[PDB]
């Protein structure tokens, strides 16, 4: 029987959320953040005219030199306000809902049809060095945590959404996924977001290939239900 669901603005009210959580209508409480917290040149697109914008033309589309290198434009973009290549900065997230799944805990699902290569959410959290990361793997193992929230960012940068993050921390694993991670440069700094890899029909769960290093721990069985399921989680 289909579990409860909630919208992303429900996580904005901490008092109502802690109450919903007590009744199992929302996931367990966490610190909601909109940007990563660290524990320790313009493109050549020709500006669109007032007529071109009114006509529906795309500013900094697929041929944008910044977009092509997975770099977001700044406020100085030649297209200014029109620039469609500032999705992370403008929080131009896909319309998704947080749902209770049968056996994987909470998950994410499309609340509208999502075209292929659509920006879903940024994966936010506490950014750790390799030392802090290993310390937290051991602490989470000791505390018998069930769910994993680490995401590789770059050398000596691992995002941990265990304690602080956003609703991207709820994306589940699938052996036949419909999303992927992409690393994007924003103001000379690397960020990671989820993107659909195919058309995602409304009401479908959003999934990705959760590539995590299993550090000699007992294998977690995978409940993705895919015909080609690998049976276990982790890379
Ligand atoms: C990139 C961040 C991912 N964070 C967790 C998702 C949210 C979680 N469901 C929650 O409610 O907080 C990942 C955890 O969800 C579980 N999960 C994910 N996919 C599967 C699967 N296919 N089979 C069985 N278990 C799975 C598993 O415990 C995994 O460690
Ligand atoms: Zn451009
Ligand atoms: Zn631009
Ligand atoms: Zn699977």
């Amino acid at each position: 029987l289909v579990g409860p669901s909630c919208v992303m603005d429900d996580f904005r009210d901490p008092q109502r959320w802690k109450e919903c959580a007590k009744q199992g209508k929302m996931p367990c409480y966490f610190d909601l953040i909109e940007e990563n917290v660290y524990l320790t040149m313009q493109c050549e697109c020709t500006p669109l005219s007032k007529d071109e914008r009114a006509q529906g033309e795309i500013a900094c589309g697929e041929d944008c030199l910044n977009r092509l290198l997975m770099i977001e434009c700044s406020s100085r973009c030649p297209n200014g306000d029109y620039c469609s290549n500032r999705r992370f900065q403008r929080k131009q997230h896909a319309d998704v809902e947080v749902i209770l799944t049968e056996k994987k805990g909470w998950g994410l699902r499309a609340a509208k049809d999502l075209p292929s290569n659509t920006f879903v959410l940024e994966y936010c959290g506490e950014v750790l060095d390799h030392k802090e990361f290993k310390a937290r793997v051991k602490e989470y193992a000791r505390n018998k945590n069930i769910h994993y929230y680490f995401m590789a960012l770059k050398n000596d940068e691992i995002i941990d959404a265990t304690q602080k993050g956003n609703c991207s921390r709820f994306m589940n694993h699938s052996c036949e996924p419909n999303c992927e991670t992409q690393k994007w440069t924003v103001n000379g700094q690397l960020r990671v977001g989820f993107f659909t890899t195919k058309l995602v029909p409304s009401g479908s769960e959003l999934t990705f290939d959760y590539q995590f290093q299993r550090y000699g721990k007992e294998a977690q069985k995978c409940f993705c239900g895919s015909a080609n399921c690998r049976g276990y989680l982790g890379g």
